[PDB]
């Protein structure tokens, strides 16, 4: 299986400040293309996932530009530069075409009053 | 999109017994080879969700009999037939392969002492 370490395990931060998540995986998920199949997921309290990025870059329609995925072989980050209240969640990346596929335990994101 | 309609929210049950739950697609997810594009996932307390099932009832390695998937088009089940204490979980049934992938709520079940 592909192992994927996701840190740091949780933070807290203000509103309208910048934060960056790292995801690292112990195989290559770089493809012939050009192409990193590497997806990112939002999960808010009480919620199921939902998939925000996928190729390591792409947002989904209706992800605002505030979220930004990079990084591509093995090293993959999720910057928000600007967090928002309502990004309150559990960000997790996945492996999304090796199977089984495999999620990181996941960055929790809190807000600081 | 897909919209995943997963039922019922929540149930709890002793060890030992049988339990169905049941995950509806907007849209049909059988393809030309008799193939289902559904996947359910497990999601225990504290960790990321973990993939069991895969083309509706192709269970992962490792996870055990006791946990079976069925149905086709758009009507899906997830029986356990012997609830273990270790299975308590948010199950979640995926569309996981038309985008945007979309997961259901999700059916939580608890262990009744």
């Amino acid at each position: 299986d592909i192992v994927m370490t996701q840190s740091p395990s949780s933070l807290s931060v203000s509103a309208g400040e910048r934060v960056t998540m790292s995801c690292k995986s112990s195989q290559s998920l770089l493809y012939k293309d050009g192409k990193n199949f590497l997806a990112w997921y939002q999960q808010k309290p009480g919620q199921p996932p939902k998939l925000l990025i996928y190729g390591a870059s792409t947002r989904e329609s209706g992800v605002p530009d505030r979220f930004t995925g990079s990084g591509s072989g093995t090293d993959f980050t999720l910057t928000i530069s600007s967090v928002q209240a309502e990004d309150l969640a559990v960000y997790y990346c996945q492996n999304d075409h090796s199977y089984p596929l495999t999620f990181g335990a996941g960055t929790k994101l809190e807000l600081k009053r």
